[PDB]
């Protein structure tokens, strides 16, 4: 089987992308943030504290004839950005882009942190990291991809995120018309539960490529590109007036500046992030200080190839017995 769904930016900055997901019978369609950095499929629901719901579409298990409470199971998750959610668990039928999984664990939120409440466009998350990170207790649950992968024509999914435009998540096939050139595959470590890989280096603008190993994770649920402070400093040094601001929480630059591109290595191949993808706009409405899309990872513990990086590529998440990642230009 295969599936194919369009993913749409939630705002003019590409701060996140939402993909419609059909849950239950009759279908309830919720717009979920596909997140290759986590492993829980959780949703706003009829069980979420009413004061913590503000415009989201909710899943109501009682209205689904295929929903079944997963007796005793609870979940609680805290994300790298300090947000969190928790609740109980149903199994139900879940379909993405025509691909259907029966018995999928659908984590119903009873509580969500403020950042989720305040974002009316995201109705939950669909984790696509490895199932070892799933938070359901006492019986850990499988991700949608893990449940689907036996049925898929090929055990893969692809992320083709758009720059200021919709893109595509495909399951079970590689759309050879969606990219240019060839796909370069690179090794993945699953030891932390992430799509963790090692970039071969970087270049800033038209500068020379620096060969150096940069271990990091491919994370569709992170907006920005977080890299070691040495790399980030080398990038912003090429932007006149750019500076790291403790008050704002990272590198800012004059909105009048033209940003250089940033290149990252995938084996012997190179992915070029155009400079315009690194512009996240004014730090506050009307300000002439703009927020940079490449930031330091020093205070994270891990480098993160977020959407700024991934949207410059056609990315293959190969879930074969020995997983790999593939990157092509597009």
């Amino acid at each position: 089987s295969t599936g194919s769904a369009t993913t749409t930016p939630i705002d003019s900055l590409d701060d996140a992308y939402i993909t419609p997901v059909q849950i239950g019978t009759p279908a309830q369609t919720l717009n979920l943030d596909f997140d290759t950095g986590s492993s829980d499929l959780w949703v706003f629901s009829s069980e979420t504290t009413a004061s913590e719901v503000d415009g989201q579409t909710i899943y109501t298990p009682s209205k689904s004839t295929t929903a079944k409470l997963l007796s005793g199971a609870t979940w609680s998750i805290s994300y790298g950005d300090g947000s969190s959610s928790s609740g109980d668990v149903y199994t139900d039928t879940v379909s993405v882009g025509g691909l259907t999984v029966t018995g999928q664990a659908v984590e119903s939120a009873k509580k969500v942190s403020s950042s989720f409440t305040e974002d009316s466009t995201i109705d939950g998350l669909l984790g696509l990291a490895f199932s070892t990170l799933n938070t359901v207790s006492p019986t850990q649950q499988k991700t949608f991809f893990d449940n689907a992968k036996a049925s898929l024509d090929s055990p893969v999914f692809t992320a083709d995120l758009g720059y200021h435009a919709p893109g595509t998540y495909n399951f079970g096939f590689i759309d050879t018309t969606a990219y240019t050139g060839s796909i370069t595959y690179t090794a993945v470590s699953t030891k932390q539960g992430f799509w963790e890989w090692t970039s071969t280096g970087y270049a800033v603008g038209s500068g020379t490529f620096k060969s150096t190993s940069i271990d990091g994770i491919a994370d569709t649920g992170t907006t920005l590109l977080y890299l070691p402070a040495t790399v980030v400093s080398a990038y912003w040094a090429q932007v006149s007036g750019a500076k790291s601001s403790s008050s704002v929480g990272g590198y800012v630059f004059p909105c009048s500046a033209t940003l250089p591109s940033f290149t990252f290595g995938v084996g012997s191949a190179r992915i070029v992030i155009p400079g315009d993808y690194i512009d996240f706009g004014p730090i506050s409405t009307g300000s002439s200080s703009c927020f940079g899309g490449i930031q330091s990872s020093a205070g994270i513990g891990i480098n993160i190839f977020g959407d700024v990086a991934l949207k410059a590529a056609f990315v293959v998440f190969n879930g074969a017995t020995t997983p790999t990642l593939g990157f092509a230009s597009k």
